[PDB]
């Protein structure tokens, strides 16, 4: 049947001629297996003979077979004759616990590192290399294994890097050269004027915004046009400068090649997927956190005023415009092109537009973006809208937002202006959730 | 006053004489510093320019320098670019997550290993090397750091290493030949007849009992003399054998130095501490737990009825030799030399030993110990003691010991017999106890 064996304890020198003398480290086949002190093995030079139990130690025994193990040490003994060895490994049971000495440092420093067991009959250490420093870390992975599946020794970097749009086409350089412009296709009109596609010095991809006459006020607007030049992010369109000399004073700003993320999410469903709308809403988050630090309303905040590149990544645009709009019917609160789906309680009642204000239309954004474009209250009218903001009605939840989310875009509608989030934490709670669905 | 630097994250031409050419990899020293777009710097070179601020990484902002880290990598956007590149070490914000790819097994397999952040501005990361294999571990630590102290290379093993008591001096060797036994000294008198340390062939040192006359049944312990010898434990006296040809019959058993425990608490107070009785007490455990699992039952469990040796190891003895005493004032329930004191209430009543009153004469003997050697109930008399135990009167508590340990030995007095305690999970919460202590 199944045989045993176990390895040499001590020596024992057989005193009887009915024993089998052992010898530290020569493993012995046990031929039988009972109760009694002493078993009869073999050896493997052939010999075999009864010897004593207290000299066996089994296969898994090995523990104690190594010169480390020490069940009797404990972690006081074990501190006293590691001091008196004056860095020594000594291993005792506690499943186990082990020490180390320290060497300089005259006064020694001991430490009791114990020995975890895994669920999986596997075993580890409560001790992490606490690096200060993450390259550091990247590092040393990078030459070493740690228990990971490899080494940390392959960069996962991408060749598509291009730079980040110029904040302006050179310093101080507020007015651009309608010579420099070179004027390609179209890309529509906008409220004030019409919008074309062209390269400044041909080499920079510019979209250049003419204007409409009597739309602007072009005065106020140069006025304000350094202002507008210093906001620069990310997550927010790149105003190059503006030909002013030349009428109409051409805004020549950052070019996106998917337009309007409202007709991106509702005509271009074919390049984007349900899992980074979270991104796109991120990426406005992103956008109005750095225009509130700098303590600037965009005014008019929606995916239609909201446009996508090539990448993919969504940027707002036209912040705060709204201040050099001539249109009555869309400055007034009771025009008729005024967004009132976007608008405030405190907007619509009194015009006491304000950061508070721009939360809620975000908040808005994030519904459309997760309505995939939707209008907002699709079936009411202009007063139905504020009977119901104001009864306490709120948008639905779109099929594809996750409660998480409708909870942060209703709290982006509080009643409470005061009450409503900033866009940092808001921003932060849009991280966490995007790290959990990750 | 204090100097700013910054790394140029990619390279800029001068499109303007006011600026300053950025050359990734080329670090620039910030000269001013303020919210617009462009700051002057200073470059190694010596010349000094406005520059963009989107083109430059702070001196801790060098985890975006790195090629790795990347903010915008998601757990699933770094799981598809890790795919397609098909194991690549991508670094991602998430206060990070890392993320590698596993290469033979053509199913691509991606790990998401998560960076901590120690309260102590240090990193780690939340991953075990999983070792299955204590020596193997062991191994690692030697040729590897691991966040230890030092390099697992240094055995702390020690020379004074004796073999175990020989479970009989030789096999099947039953009856020992007086002409072996050399005796040396004297070590007192014994219940039945005197003790004397001798030497076994001259090369075992042996503790020979000669018997006394009319004292034990000779016979009976002859018969049952091949079952006590089976009896073999490290915290067990090694009986060695029995010289019945020679009158009176010597029962040669292993040499302990120290003698009676009980003594060695009463007298030989200069040779351990207070925080070593409880290894005692552990000691005394194990022995219980061996004799218990042969269903072999003490009988007379004390510390006059232990031995110490000069290790300083305690080990029970005449384990079970009641069964072979002629004093009636002794084997009586009832009797004079009956030790009342550490008898039980079944014993003393209606004479019912079982393993429930070795388990209370074992708290008995731990309440010594802690008492030091006092004897128990040292003011009340064999009646009181038996009113006050029926009463529900228990030991008190030794000014050394822990409410833990007294918990123990109280466990180990519980009326009910069938409630107390087995030593098994006695000797687990004893070790329990004892690396809480340690
Ligand atoms: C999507 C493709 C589809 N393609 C079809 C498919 O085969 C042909 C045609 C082109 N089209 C396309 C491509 C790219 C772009 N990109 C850009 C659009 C615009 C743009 C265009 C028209 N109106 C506007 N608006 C709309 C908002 N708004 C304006 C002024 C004001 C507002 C609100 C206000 C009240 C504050 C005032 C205003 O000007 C804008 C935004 O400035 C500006 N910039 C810089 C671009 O890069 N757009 C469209
Ligand atoms: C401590 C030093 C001090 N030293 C002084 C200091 O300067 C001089 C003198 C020596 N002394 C000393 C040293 C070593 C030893 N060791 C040993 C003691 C004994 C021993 C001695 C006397 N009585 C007993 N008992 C006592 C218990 N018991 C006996 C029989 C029975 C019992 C109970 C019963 C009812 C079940 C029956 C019985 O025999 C024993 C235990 O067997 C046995 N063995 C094997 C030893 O190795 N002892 C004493």
């Amino acid at each position: 049947t199944e045989l045993k064996k176990v390895v040499a304890l001590y020596d024992y020198m057989p005193m009887n001629a009915n024993d089998l003398q052992l010898r530290k480290g020569e493993e012995y086949f046990i031929l039988e297996e009972s109760n009694l002190p002493w078993w009869r093995a073999r050896d493997k030079n052939g010999q075999e003979g009864y010897i004593p139990s207290n000299y066996i130690t089994e296969a898994e025994d090995s523990i104690e077979m190594y010169e480390w193990y020490s069940k009797h040490m404990t972690r006081s003994q074990a501190e006293q004759l590691l001091k008196q060895a004056g860095g020594g490994f000594i291993v005792r049971d506690s499943k186990y616990t082990v020490s180390v000495f320290a060497k300089g440092e005259p006064q020694g420093v001991i430490r009791h590192y114990v020995v975890c067991s895994t669920p999986q009959s596997q075993y580890y250490l409560a001790e992490k290399h606490l690096f200060s420093t993450i390259p550091e870390l990247i590092n040393y992975h990078q030459h070493n294994s740690a228990g990971l599946i490899s080494r940390l020794k392959y960069p996962v970097s991408k060749q598509n890097k291009n730079p980040p749009p110029p904040p302006g086409f050179g310093y101080g350089s507020w007015e651009i050269d309608p010579k420099d412009l070179t004027f390609l296709k179209e890309l529509g009109t906008g409220q004030f004027g019409v919008v074309k596609y062209g390269k400044w010095r041909g080499q920079y991809d510019v979209a250049i915004r003419m204007i409409r006459e009597g739309s602007m006020s072009e005065d106020e607007f140069i006025e304000e046009a350094k202002v507008m030049m210093n906001l620069s992010h990310e997550k927010l369109v790149q105003l190059y400068g503006v030909c002013t000399k030349q009428r109409p004073i051409f805004i020549i700003t950052e070019y996106m090649a998917n337009g309007c993320l409202l007709n991106y999410l509702r005509e271009m469903r074919h390049r984007f997927q349900t899992q980074q709308l979270l991104e796109m809403c991120k990426d406005v988050c992103e956008a109005m956190e750095y225009l509130e630090s700098k303590q600037f309303l965009h005014r008019d905040l929606a995916a239609r005023n909201c446009l996508v590149n090539d990448q993919g990544v969504v940027k707002v645009s036209d912040f705060g415009m709204t201040r050099y709009v001539l249109d009555d019917e869309y400055t007034s609160s009771t025009g008729s092109k005024f967004p009132v789906k976007w608008a405030s309680p405190e907007v619509l009642m009194y015009s006491k537009f304000s950061s508070k204000s721009d939360i809620w239309a975000f908040g808005v954004l994030m519904w459309e973006i997760y309505s995939l474009g939707k209008m907002p209250y699709e079936r009411f009218t202009n007063s139905e809208t504020a009977e119901h903001i104001a009864q306490g009605l709120r948008l639905p939840r779109p099929h594809l937002a996750s409660e998480r989310v409708y909870t942060i875009m209703y709290s982006c509608w509080h009643e409470k202006a005061d009450e409503r989030p900033s866009f940092k934490i808001l921003l932060s709670n849009i991280l966490d959730v995007m790290d959990e669905e990750s």
